[PDB]
């Protein structure tokens, strides 16, 4: 893992899907950015790599689970080292690509063992957004009281929106159909 | 995960675990720390949350593969939400318990797929430190250029063949940490 521009285009992406409103994200406890500093940082006015680190790690436990952020890494290094990635497609997009293959890894190795769940978001005014993704787990990595080793966030971009089905097996058949979907 | 005193003490810990010379560490590059300054952040003189959050992620990517990175944000969770954990231990000895739980977890679970290594730390002076760690791994888990998803770290404080270095690891689980 590398704190850099990359970080902060991915930062930036992930706050757009799953915050509709910005002041959502930005003000909320720990990353508690005042209006000004927002745009500030949206506009590439602000150096991420100097920014205050419980700030910028808030944001990233916000946007990504702890797998995700191992994940970001692991990304980072394929990237960086891969010439024909760098050329073609900006880092946030890799990464897309990086968890879509672990997913397929995880359904190819065992589909039983695929678990999944509707994630909400929590705001800076105390509420929280409905539907802001979908949770996929692998239950063996199980850390008890809801907690998970292995476990990953995608959400639906299709126009056709194929209502997500509550049931362990419709729910397995589901992510399986929407694919090509979910990011 | 969050950056925080208990994260400032866990890097503390596994640099001392690794870098037998704390200069083949704190000067390292993206860390970069003038003597001084080091003694300053190693004596609470410094507020690792107002740190430059590229220094602060890059002395834990120098100290913990990605995975662990994971791990240690999960274990943060954990000790955050359970009072017996806060009371009897601080988080870094919790977090060496959840990754030997981890361990554990791959030995009964995913026996045949544990893999192991000696692993390497590059020192600000351009050299090696050879056995730094031993390095355990999924190897269905493979990223291909020797880099792979599920990894962790291990110090011994006291072998050729898969079947034989998964036997001194079930029989050094004592001896590891």
């Amino acid at each position: 893992m590398k704190i850099n521009d990359d970080i902060k285009e991915l930062i930036l992406e992930y706050m757009s899907r799953y915050f509709k409103f910005e002041n959502d994200f930005y003000k909320l406890p720990g990353i508690k950015f005042t209006d000004a500093n927002w745009q500030k940082f949206k506009n590439g006015g602000t150096d991420i790599e100097k920014m205050g680190a419980a700030r910028v790690n808030a944001m990233l436990d916000c946007l990504f689970d702890d797998f995700e952020l191992a994940m970001i890494g692991k990304a980072q290094t394929n990237y960086y080292n891969d010439n024909s990635l760098k050329m073609n497609m900006p880092f946030y997009t890799y990464y897309d690509m990086f968890k879509k293959q672990q997913l397929l890894k995880w359904l190819k190795n065992n589909r039983d063992d695929v678990i999944g769940g509707t994630g909400r978001m929590y705001t800076a005014s105390g509420n929280y957004i409905a539907n802001a993704y979908l949770e996929v787990a692998l239950e063996s990595s199980s850390l008890g009281s809801g907690s998970y080793m292995l476990q990953m966030r995608f959400k639906d971009y299709s126009k056709g929106q194929e209502p997500i089905p509550s049931g362990r097996q419709n729910r397995l058949e589901w992510i399986e159909n929407n694919l090509e979907n979910i990011r």
